[PDB]
């Protein structure tokens, strides 16, 4: 893998130009920040204030003693945009108030490339086009970059026109603070359809339904449900922390033997040679398109699959024991 | 449930009893303490020093205020016996070192059902028999005792010679802090039987190889194996911690909209109903003794399929990509 560190991005390079930095949500609060201690001229864009949120956030960004714009401002302010609004309303805050006001040489950048990748966002070629993804949530972004020390990052180009669209994104990469730690050469299809495949498969959809089948599992065969929720939900943070810390074998090495061996002899019958074959669908879903297609027809009818889907989780008996048994412990 | 609180232990009860808590690791450091703390009569049941960690250890004991005793002299001083070594080492010491020592109305205690349940440790009758086990590591244990909160815990009764089996066992709970959270009523059975399908199923087994079947996935079809990482192990915490804090419906509020679209419909495609088959024959192996058998002699024969499949695991690649990344972000 092709590392990225310190000595690879030069900061000098945006000298005399303006990043506008559209949202100030997770990533909007802490990169934006990052850039303005970093010594480089920030724009932030945001809405006009009509509401109480629209207020709030446009108040908090003076806080910071940073300026903010109209996203329509913001834009023609700065050469080099950086879209960090959500994902699902990218494509109409583009179209209205971003696309209109690109010149050539200016370069677009994000930190998820799911609307470049599939489509949803088509730039014009004059534009460098570019993505800095931080492998850290908003607040770790933010407070980490305060500390002197980075966060990991993937870096990303989709259209080199000016001929330095890497060391382009390659600068805001430092100007965050990425780089610090050490940044990966990724492109946008690959961190487009890996995140899906995590969300989809190990992290959200792979790791609750596990947990709900394991508890079912209990509950069925006539066990407390409050028991079934310690031993199936609770006690999974623990486990997890270690393997984040030090991996599957700093785990394996803390948890008492008769668990590290029905790990090593259990976990491969639950996901099994059948379970990886379904992985691999998943996934050609993903590479062909037809998940996005999917995804996105279920939002231009009004969401009727996730609002039923998500309303029968909400019903689900572990929701319902995990309230009463997370009132027992207020420090969670 | 059944729930206990301090109103319902009566400390009192331990007045002009001396309790052994044989162990001093995880449980034993901070169940002695409490129960120090409790104002009750404890003795530290420990093997002599003999090497650098059972010196350390009984120095330890001795550093915190506590009274060590070699695990025969403990027994014989000891009216109540909680035994906190590890399980696979709980039957040997119990015979060569408790059971000789044991008189009529004297208490037995255990955090964990395994031994007793499994017919390891067989108390003779005229002994009661009970278990409180908290639902969080002693370091916990000891910390939330500290702060005048408890943990949660279970408590459960194998034999009442006495008619005291339970109240003793209660009294024992609120010393060591886990009726201030609030205990729930189950039986060794059922600790035990849940506490392994979880380990297997879904803490241990389930998640580790739900994670490295992503992790297989994405590697064999051509991504980047750092970044298979973020995405199927590093970022897992993350979402876990969101699980922990405040149930499934917490972590699907917290994530995109993308992501909980991918979840509420891939989740079920990948733990299905084969899954959730496959977790009732785990469970039915627990429920009639063959993986406790099966356990058992793997240890009688020192450990040779624990033993290959751990090396197995230590060479995989998610293990070495692992480590060079982790090495990247310090603040682990
Ligand atoms: N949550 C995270 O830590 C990660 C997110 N990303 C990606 O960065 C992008 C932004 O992520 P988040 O910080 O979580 O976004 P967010 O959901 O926290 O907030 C987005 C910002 O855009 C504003 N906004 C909302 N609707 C708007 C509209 N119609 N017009 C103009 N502004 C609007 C919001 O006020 C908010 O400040 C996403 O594409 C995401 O996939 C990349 C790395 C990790
Ligand atoms: N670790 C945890 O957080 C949980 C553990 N439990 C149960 O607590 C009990 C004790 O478990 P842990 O504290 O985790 O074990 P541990 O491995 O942390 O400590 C074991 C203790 O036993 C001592 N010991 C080891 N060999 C000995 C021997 N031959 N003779 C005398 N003493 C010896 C050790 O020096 C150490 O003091 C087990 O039944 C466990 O299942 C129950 C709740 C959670
Ligand atoms: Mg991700
Ligand atoms: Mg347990
Ligand atoms: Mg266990
Ligand atoms: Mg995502």
């Amino acid at each position: 893998a092709r590392m990225y560190y310190d000595a690879d991005a030069n900061l000098d390079l945006l000298k005399g130009k303006t990043i506008a930095v559209i949202g100030y949500g997770s990533q909007g609060h802490a990169q934006a920040q990052n850039l303005h201690d970093s010594g480089l001229e920030v724009v932030v864009g945001l809405r006009k204030p009509e509401d109480d949120f629209t207020t709030a956030e446009w108040n908090q960004v003076v806080a910071d003693g940073l300026t903010p714009l109209p996203v329509d401002e913001a834009a023609r302010a700065a050469q080099i945009i950086q879209i960090l609004v959500p994902d699902d309303i990218q494509a109409k805050v583009y179209r209205e108030k971003i696309e209109p006001y690109l010149n050539e040489g200016d370069a677009l950048g994000f930190s998820h490339g799911f609307n470049i990748h599939f489509g949803q966002i088509v730039p014009p070629p004059s534009v460098d086009v570019f993505m800095v993804a931080p492998k850290s949530p908003g607040h770790l972004v933010r407070r980490m970059y305060r500390q002197g020390v980075g966060v990991p990052g993937l870096i990303a180009v989709h259209n080199d026109h000016t001929g330095k669209a890497l060391e382009t994104g390659l600068a805001y990469a430092k100007g965050i603070g990425c780089t610090r730690a050490g940044v990966i050469a990724t492109t946008f299809k690959e961190e487009t359809e890996t995140d899906l495949f995590g969300e989809q498969c190990v992290l959200c959809g792979g790791v609750t339904e596990l947990i709900k089948a394991g508890f079912d599992t209990l509950v069925e065969a006539g066990y407390q449900p409050e028991i079934a929720y310690f031993e199936c939900l609770h006690e999974l943070k623990l486990i997890v922390d270690l393997i984040y810390e030090g991996g599957i074998g700093l785990m394996r090495y803390s948890v008492s033997d008769t668990a590290e061996y029905g790990d090593l002899t259990v976990g491969p019958r639950i996901i099994n040679e059948n379970t990886r074959a379904e992985m691999k669908k998943v996934l050609a879903a993903i590479q062909d398109g037809t998940f996005a297609r999917e995804l996105l027809l279920e939002f231009q009818v009004g969401r009727p699959v996730f609002s039923a889907l998500r309303r029968k989780g909400q019903e689900h008996l572990i929701e319902k024991v995990g309230k009463e048994l997370r009132a027992m412990m207020p420090w969670l």
